[PDB]
């Protein structure tokens, strides 16, 4: 019972999410298994990917805020992502096509994330009730594609080849793109730039897309450089946060810093969960295995979300929310660590449980880091810095935790340790807002 363009953006979200998360499902697995790549190199690449995927939407999603509009930069984000996924099928020739494909998709996603959010944002007026139902349709559609994808790319891989899998990701994105580009009625009117800021006609934008691509290619390629470009972006975000420290009297600011810190540690555990458990899985297992477990992440998230919207102070709220998210990440890793050491050491689906509780909490925290940002004291920037630290830094940290994993005894080492550590985060949170009350 919504407008036309909403069904469109919904379908494009389901197919884009399908593609991306199916690929990222196969990513670390493929990377170790048919590569020639050892564990740690694969961890640095995968990490690098996930992390930059969280970085580019800043500069990328802005390209549609200023010169391009939210019509063009989404179809561009989607084209970049499609071609990236396709070149990512041909990756088996040379250590080129890999970083090529990955940079094309980091660029594409870089556009598409914030561009599609702002694009749906440009449809409804500040009257429509159906606005919220459309964004919750974005939630649910995206997450449905999230449970569907790794089982689709999964059953596509092993009974055919990695080719059919990654090309199924590409094909999914292609169908999402066909679905979007078919027709009209979308808006945001991309225009306005005619030639030079400093020598900056279209040549500047060609240069921007092209050159952004190998700037990303060799960063995943050298991968030493990978770590450092974040450190660049990091001194940037921190210097800016520091600038944000206008007067205004009272400023939830530093306690939002507190937020983005605890959510950073959180996402380190969550993403590293994704990769380390992705490899751990096929190596120790008590119909297809492997990459289809990211589907139980997505599915636990959907269960918990369905029950969340089914259920319904800046003190009691944030207290409980963060302490519960952290608490269940920890518990998930306790049940997971005891899944590994019970499956083996003295004799597992309880690992499925561990993941399910990891999603179970994923639900719980970071609406609150995001609610608190929109509610601040401008707003759109704060969530950029947040997405930087929390998204990026936590994905590279996820990568490091992974490095420090790479047998079953080491895996158990890191899982147990991050259970007591996630729990340390919980405790500190509990203490904090208990003392707030």
């Amino acid at each position: 019972s919504q407008p036309r363009a909403i069904y469109y953006v919904v379908a494009l979200q389901i197919w884009e999410y399908f593609s991306f998360y199916g690929m990222r499902a196969l990513l670390i697995l493929y990377l170790t298994n048919q590569l020639k790549y050892n564990d740690t190199h694969a961890y640095e690449l995968f990490s690098a990917y996930c992390s930059l995927v969280y970085v580019t939407p800043i500069l990328g999603g802005f390209l549609a805020d200023k010169v391009l509009g939210n019509r063009m930069a989404v179809m561009l984000g989607a084209l970049l992502m499609a071609i990236g996924h396709v070149v990512l099928g041909a990756s088996e020739i040379h250590p080129s096509f890999l970083y090529l494909s990955l940079a094309i998709i980091v660029c594409g996603y870089g556009l598409f994330k914030s561009n599609v959010s702002c694009l749906l944002g440009e449809l409804y007026e500040p009257t429509d009730p159906r606005r919220d139902g459309g964004f919750s349709l974005m939630y649910a559609a995206g997450n449905v594609g999230s449970i569907i994808a790794p089982i689709a790319c999964g059953y596509a891989q092993e009974e055919y080849s990695w080719a059919m899998g990654f090309g199924l990701a590409a094909v999914g994105m292609i169908a999402g793109l066909v679905i979007f580009l078919c027709g009209n009625r979308h808006f945001t009117h991309t225009r306005g730039v005619r030639a030079t800021n400093f020598l900056l006609p279209n040549w500047g934008w060609l240069l921007v897309l092209l050159v952004a691509t190998p700037a990303l290619i060799t960063i995943l390629f050298w991968k030493e450089w990978s770590v450092y470009a974040l450190i660049v972006a990091t001194i940037i975000g921190l210097g800016v946060l520091a600038k944000i420290y206008e007067n205004q009297k009272q400023r939830e600011l530093g306690l939002i810093v507190t937020l983005t810190f605890f959510s950073m540690l959180f996402w380190a555990f969550a993403q590293q969960g994704g990769s380390s458990i992705s490899l751990y899985i096929d190596r120790f297992v008590n119909t297809v295995p492997t990459a289809m477990f990211q589907s139980i992440n997505a599915f636990a998230v959907m269960l918990c979300g369905v029950f969340l919207a089914w259920v319904v102070n800046r003190t009691v709220r944030i207290w409980g929310k963060f302490a519960l998210g952290l608490g269940l990440m920890s518990a998930g890793f306790c049940i997971l660590t005891l899944s590994a050491r019970w499956s083996a050491m003295y004799g597992l689906p309880l690992m499925v449980l561990g993941l399910a509780v990891m999603g179970f909490a994923e639900l719980f925290i970071d609406p609150v880091a995001m609610s608190q940002i929109t509610r601040i004291e401008v707003t759109g920037v704060l969530t950029g810095i947040y997405m930087l630290l929390s998204g990026a830094i936590a994905n590279y940290l996820a990568g490091v935790i992974a490095d420090q994993t790479s047998s079953i005894n080491a895996y158990i080492e890191v899982f147990d340790q991050i259970t007591w550590g996630a729990l340390a985060c919980v405790g500190v949170v509990l203490m904090i807002w208990l003392y707030q009350a």
